[PDB]
């Protein structure tokens, strides 16, 4: 305060452990680069396949992706959903059309643009057009149990996705990124940058890295939105991204380059081709990090025992939300 200083609070708390660090020599993981009319899967080993996973000739707006089930979900510019399962970077199933009812809730005409996967719940989060407004709607993946969440606005939503693990649905505007919850009770707004462009969640970093192609800088927003910092980039304007720990992939249009955020990017630590590729809207990493199940956190308190002559009845209390996570 204005007169003096108050008393010290102490606290012990440890950091997570180093994360292990690949050499290029040792990479072992596997892409999904995914175009507007080229979408393709890549192995970053050093003798890595360059193999085309699916071409389809009309533009696609978004895609989501499944890791239980390997599912390329495909949304065209007109609204018309193409459900295709694919197996390790290869077809083992065609497009299926799935259709979507209007219901009761949408009165007027909406057309698809969006898509998002929550694995918890098995749900889908796509937000609408109106031909006249932008209202978020969620459903099944058979498609039938459909009900909307929050308030339609004029702004167009670029990009969604979702932690399903700490309870999160992300639309980022050209406006403002927000945070909404799954069950429509809460609502957020988070940062006010003039277009920003992708956004990669990670679920036990509680970290949301966006690259602005923009300003070309690191822009780091946590998820309570009051948080902000940047670190030092390599300079080329990549429209996305994604990241391997401690290494950045920055797709150029002939070859892929591997920084660890402090290195130049005119010498990568290695290069794989990505000469059929036009641009890259979307890059995404086949890790199960992606997405977790465990919640990498847990210890129980306050255990309270009241016993008898041959029982007893034992309570304990759940470890408790951090305000990272959602109800
Ligand atoms: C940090 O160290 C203290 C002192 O040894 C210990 O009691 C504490 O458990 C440590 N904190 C964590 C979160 O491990």
């Amino acid at each position: 305060n204005k007169q003096g200083e108050g008393p010290v609070a102490k606290g012990f708390v440890q950091t997570h452990s180093a994360r292990n660090e690949k050499p290029a020599k040792d990479l072992t993981e596997s892409v999904l680069l995914v175009g507007r009319r080229a979408v393709m899967w890549q192995s970053l080993e050093p003798a890595g396949e360059n193999s085309m996973i699916y071409q389809s000739q009309e533009e696609l707006a978004d895609i989501a992706w499944s890791k239980r089930e390997q599912q390329l979900w495909l949304l065209n510019v007109h609204g018309e959903l193409r459900s295709l399962k694919f197996e390790s970077g290869q077809m083992v199933s065609p497009a299926q059309q799935l259709k979507l009812d209007l219901g009761n809730i949408s009165s007027g005409r909406w057309v698809p643009r969006r898509l998002s996967f929550d694995w918890l719940h098995h749900r889908l989060y796509f937000a609408m057009e109106s031909p006249e407004s932008f209202q978020i709607i969620s459903t099944d993946l058979l498609g039938e149990s459909a009900q909307k969440v929050g308030e339609s606005f004029d702004l167009p939503v670029e990009q969604l996705e979702v932690d399903a693990l700490n309870g999160w649905i992300f639309w980022r505007n050209e406006e403002s990124l927000w945070r909404q919850d799954l069950h429509g009770r809460m609502i957020h707004r988070l940062l006010r940058i003039r277009q920003p462009g992708w956004f990669l969640v990670q679920p036990q970093h509680f970290i949301i890295h966006l690259m602005l192609p923009q300003e070309g800088k690191f822009l780091e927003i946590s998820y309570d939105g009051g948080f902000k910092h940047p670190l030092p980039l390599p300079p080329p304007h990549w429209q996305s991204f994604a990241l391997l720990g401690r290494s950045l992939l920055l797709p150029d249009s002939g070859q892929l380059i591997l920084v660890e955020q402090q290195g130049q990017a005119a010498s990568p630590s290695a290069s794989w081709p990505l000469k059929n590729l036009p641009d890259c809207w979307a890059v995404i990493l086949l890790v199960p990090e992606s997405q977790p199940l465990t919640s990498a956190g847990g210890k129980p308190h306050s255990l309270k025992a009241l016993l008898g002559a041959q029982a007893a009845k034992i309570s304990w209390k759940e470890p408790e939300r951090n305000p990272y996570q959602s109800a």
